[PDB]
């Protein structure tokens, strides 16, 4: 089965001045996570599932790297594929969780930045885990972006926000794609990370300002792979690949996303048994179709709020959630 973890956000200055009580109560002991539907003080009314893992609102970055990323890094070090995609309501921490931010007045460099959510911590990490251990490697990273089922490359120095890209299937991989002119950048050491990151953010706001609501309507891709090669004491050569795709989901809240409607459909046809599963319906699942019941280690982080404001939401990821807990995948 594919991995799922809750997080859930902690209140916000304007929540804590309201004086907000949360609605979410999280156990990592139990791995639960319980939510007040109803119900008045001395007696109320819950909802409670189970996950493999569930992270509070108090729960630091670092934690969320070390308890759900560094075992997943470890497996695409072996030459595996893994894909990890934060799921949820728009405001709730899908790209604080993904991405990170950085703290406030440059308290901190980028490296040792409390707030740097997973793809920072994991490029610095390849390059850690691979100091000297006699694996040579090479790191490349892309970004696509997914935005009314257009194809953008935000790592593109030398293109336009409003280039698209053109996909197709691969002559060689029959569940399997090539994407025209999406652009992969070398990290040739740490020191690298930082600026190819900022890039892409910069991008990303001209994108913003042309289309709407980019950044809770679009998907992005991040994905990192690396190329491996090791020499045995008699001189062979090993070689392994492996990549990690870090999904940044559009919002789940409730116009016409039909990567995001597919995807759930794709989730229920492969919880349901069913015999045709619709990858082919929208570019974000024929893009990362072998990370949906395929060949890819699988984790779905559902990022959920505290707020009684937003308890449909809430109940609705966290049920949509629990049943991806069912899907089953083949690692390598
Ligand atoms: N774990 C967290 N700790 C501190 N602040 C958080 C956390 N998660 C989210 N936030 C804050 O909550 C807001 C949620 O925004 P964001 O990450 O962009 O959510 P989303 O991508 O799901 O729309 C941001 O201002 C962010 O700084
Ligand atoms: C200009 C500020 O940029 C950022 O915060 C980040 C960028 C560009 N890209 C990603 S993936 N995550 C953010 C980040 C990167 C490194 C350390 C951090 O603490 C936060
Ligand atoms: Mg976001």
């Amino acid at each position: 089965n594919i991995q799922v973890v809750v997080r859930c956000r902690p209140f916000n200055l304007a929540e804590r001045k309201a004086s907000a009580h949360s609605i979410v109560e999280c156990d990592p002991v139990r791995k639960e996570v319980s939510v007040r539907t109803g119900g008045l003080a001395d007696k109320s009314s819950r909802k409670t599932y189970t996950f493999d893992m569930v992270f509070g609102a108090s729960t630091k970055q670092i934690d969320v790297y070390r308890s759900v990323v560094c075992p997943i890094l470890d497996e695409v070090i072996m030459g595996y594929n893994c894909t990890i995609f934060a799921y949820g309501q728009t405001g709730t921490g899908k790209t604080f969780t993904m991405e990170g931010e950085r703290s406030p007045n440059e308290e901190y460099t980028w490296e040792e930045d409390p707030l740097a959510g997973i793809i920072p911590r994991t490029l610095h990490q390849i390059f850690e885990k691979l100091t000297d251990n006699g694996t040579e490697f090479s790191v490349k990273v892309s970004l696509l972006e997914i935005y009314n089922e257009e194809l953008f490359d935000l790592l593109n120095p030398s293109s336009d926000v409003s280039e698209r890209l053109q996909m197709f299937d691969d002559p060689r991989n029959k569940r399997g794609v090539i994407i025209k002119g999406l652009e992969e950048i070398t990290v040739h050491n740490k020191d690298e990370v930082y600026q190819i990151l900022e890039k892409g953010a910069a991008k990303r706001t001209t994108a913003a300002t042309l289309m709407n609501a980019y950044s809770s309507r679009s998907h992005s891709v991040f994905s990192v792979t690396i190329h491996m090669k090791e020499t045995t004491i008699d001189g062979e050569e090993l070689v392994k690949i492996g990549k990690l795709n870090l999904v940044d989901l559009a919002g789940s809240e409730n116009n016409i996303n039909q990567s995001l409607l597919t995807l759930g459909r794709v989730i229920t046809a492969l919880v349901e048994r069913t015999p045709h599963v619709p990858y082919r319906e929208s570019k974000l699942t024929r893009i990362l179709q072998d990370s949906l019941g395929g060949r890819t280690r699988t984790s779905i982080i559902a990022t959920i709020s505290p707020a009684s404001l937003n308890l449909e939401e809430t109940l609705s990821t966290l049920e949509y959630a629990h049943r991806a807990k069912n899907i089953l995948n083949k690692p390598e």
